[PDB]
């Protein structure tokens, strides 16, 4: 009876997803009469059975409508792509449907019937809506102006209901006119809610390198670096956050930041590849993930599918040992200097945010352990072929990788620095300024001031002119507009202002 009312909607919706990606419907009959039959079920079961509060047809019912209107931005930016590409006027009625799916509220009744399933699909619809409505309105006052047009009474339903099944379906009957949408307002999903929402999600892709890839590159779209390590944590629970040696590739000592790396260098590598197929010459940056084709290299999906069945379980592991050479810059590897100097710079940001110092010296241990393995090939930096690599080992890119002769030297003061602030998280306090004492950019200055008001809280009064003249150098190198440090002038420069005219 009403069970199968209930369970009939979620099979139709997998039918729904299933013939629209995998299938590939080219946007023809095949994908389009799978949403009808969806639709009709929808009208269906909600103008007879008006669910109430009580009953948990009600609540089904709202994340399918919500499902039922992600389903539909997918088949409008599948018309669009197949046709031509995701062209100009099939953004918006699509912008509209992901937008009210993510606004009908996440399901919970919160007391058999497993809400844990409506939960998770709360979770996936939320995120994936959410990332392809930032994603499509990366520019602001879209979304009002949609939320104000692409809507009326039935002009904004008939128009986004004529495109999906052409005249095969009346407006006033069997179709999306009986559901009533003017309820909705204009609220951006927030960067923090989009970040649990995708913790959730992985509930769904355990291990999913498309599903991986795909979140890494959204958020590298939105030019802010991704969680990665809550996401692995929650992929692989136990795996060891440091291994004893980087020394030695052996397969069978698998660190989580090994993973973490791994995952950084495909993101990257992907992310450029797509640059270069002529997207330079499409409104989707990304292609929402049943719409788009394979983002990573076979190799790396042959690794990571080996790294998993390793991990998660007469087994031949060379990829693993070789990729893992590969990634530990050990004895011999293919990789420039642009996926080493990223790996730095990510780890060195991830472990300075933290706070727990067996975190900190951690991060700053294998950032340390980067810029020294960098340090003798960009050496080899002198009218010199980097290295040989007619084949392709794990990533090889050019045109981009090659760092010109002029750059290194920043890349020296930057190892420098980390250098100084590994051996500063360890107590050798004294040449961590001796090291700090080098460089002379405004991180190093930062840092010497810092060090310098640490040390000498209630000590004595001559040291403080040292922050006086370190301050002023930040203020002049302020003068410029440099926002290169950690915290911006805006509260170190006043604060330290004023201690040193509270002093004197």
């Amino acid at each position: 009876n009403t069970n199968m009312r209930m369970i009939t909607k979620e099979l139709l919706l997998a039918q729904c997803d299933v013939v629209f990606l995998t299938l590939s419907k080219k946007d023809v009959q095949k994908s389009k009469e799978a949403l009808e039959r969806f639709d009709q079920a929808l009208l269906s079961v909600k103008q007879s059975v008006s669910g109430t509060d009580a009953s948990d047809l009600s609540v089904t019912f709202y994340e399918m409508r919500g499902h039922y209107y992600m389903h539909a931005g997918t088949l409008l930016l599948k018309m669009a792509q197949s046709c031509e590409v995701q062209w100009k006027a099939l953004i918006e009625p699509a912008a509209l449907c992901y937008l009210l799916a993510y606004q009908v509220p996440k399901p919970k009744s919160k007391p058999d019937n497993g809400q844990g399933f409506l939960e998770e699909l709360a979770f996936d619809r939320q995120s994936k809506s959410g990332h392809l409505l930032l994603t499509l309105s990366h520019g602001k006052q879209n979304f009002i102006s949609e939320i104000i047009e692409t809507f009326a009474n039935q002009c904004g339903q008939s128009i986004l209901l004529k495109f999906l099944f052409e005249d095969n379906l009346s407006m006033q009957d069997s179709f999306m006119g009986s559901d009533d949408i003017s309820y909705v307002e204009n609220r951006v999903p927030d960067l923090s809610e989009l970040s649990q929402h995708d913790n959730g999600s992985l509930r769904i892709h355990n291990g999913d390198l498309q599903h991986l890839t795909w979140l890494g590159l959204q958020w590298h779209f939105l030019s802010t670096l991704p969680p990665l390590r809550k996401w692995l944590k929650q992929i692989f629970p136990r795996v060891p956050q440091e291994t004893s040696r980087l020394e030695s590739n052996i397969p069978e000592s698998i660190c989580l930041l090994d993973l973490e790396v791994f995952l950084l260098a495909v993101v990257q590598t992907s992310y450029l590849q797509l640059q270069d197929n002529n997207t330079t010459a499409n409104r989707p940056r990304c292609l929402p993930l049943p719409i788009c084709k394979q983002l990573f290299t076979d190799r790396q999906r042959s690794w990571w599918d080996a790294v998993y069945s390793l991990i998660t379980k007469a087994k031949l592991r060379s990829v693993i040992q070789h990729d893992l050479t590969t990634l530990r810059a050990q004895e011999k590897h293919g990789l420039q200097p642009a996926v080493l100097v990223n790996w730095a710079r990510g780890l060195h940001k991830t472990g300075y945010s933290l706070n727990s110092f067996y975190d900190q010296k951690e991060y700053m241990g294998r950032c340390v352990h980067y810029w020294k393995k960098l340090l003798p090939l960009l050496d080899l930096v002198k009218q010199k072929k980097s290295i040989p690599e007619p084949v392709d080992p794990l990533f090889k890119h050019f045109h981009n990788k090659d760092i010109k002769v002029s750059e290194v030297k920043d890349l020296e003061d930057e190892a420098c620095i980390a250098f100084a602030t590994l051996d500063l998280v360890d107590g050798k306090t004294e040449d961590a300024i001796i090291a700090f004492e080098s460089v002379k950019n405004v991180v190093a200055y930062w840092n010497l001031a810092l060090i310098y008001q640490r040390k000498a809280e209630e000590i004595e009064n001559d040291c403080l002119p040292a922050e006086e003249q370190e301050e002023f150098q930040e203020c002049l190198l302020k003068c410029k507009g440099f926002l290169k440090m950690i915290c911006d002038e805006y509260s170190a420069y006043p604060s330290i202002a004023t201690s040193l005219p509270v002093p004197v």
